[PDB]
């Protein structure tokens, strides 16, 4: 259940994230910030409404969405995208679309921690998050 993803999570490990950002076309300024920020990810749900808030000194982002409904997302790197979030096959899937390109971030609960995987054109990433308190 999506509720099982609720809570404040802290990043304990990252992998492939720098390759992904490169794949998107993000420059060093943001690539360095992302590569060195150890953000907190707060996920809360209300029925079908869902909010994902990212917090760090180097950056703070946040967006809300209703499962199954498309919406305009202003990504941390400045992209406006047509995002849809849908909880399917036991994971939260955040599919993005912009300028003919696509990308999807998948968040799932595993062994007690939140495992976030991002993919774009076969280039992927894997961030592990442990619940705070
Ligand atoms: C932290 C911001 C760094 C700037 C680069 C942002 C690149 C956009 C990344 C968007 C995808 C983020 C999803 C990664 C998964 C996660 O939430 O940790």
């Amino acid at each position: 259940t999506v509720q099982q993803l609720e809570g404040r999570w802290r990043l304990v490990d990252s992998k492939g994230f720098d390759e992904y950002m490169k794949e998107l076309g993000v420059g060093i300024a943001l690539r360095k910030m992302g590569a060195m920020a150890k953000p907190d990810c707060i996920i809360t749900c209300d029925g079908k409404n869902l909010t994902i808030k990212t917090e760090s000194t180097l950056k703070t982002t946040q967006f809300s969405c209703t499962l199954g409904e498309k919406f305009e997302e202003t990504t941390a790197d400045g992209r406006k995208t047509q995002t849809v979030c849908n909880f399917t096959d036991g994971a939260l899937v955040q599919h993005q679309e912009w300028d003919g390109k696509e990308s999807t971030i998948t968040r799932k609960l595993k062994d007690g921690k939140l495992v976030v995987e991002c993919v774009m054109n076969n280039v992927t990433c894997t961030r592990i998050y442990e619940k705070v308190e």
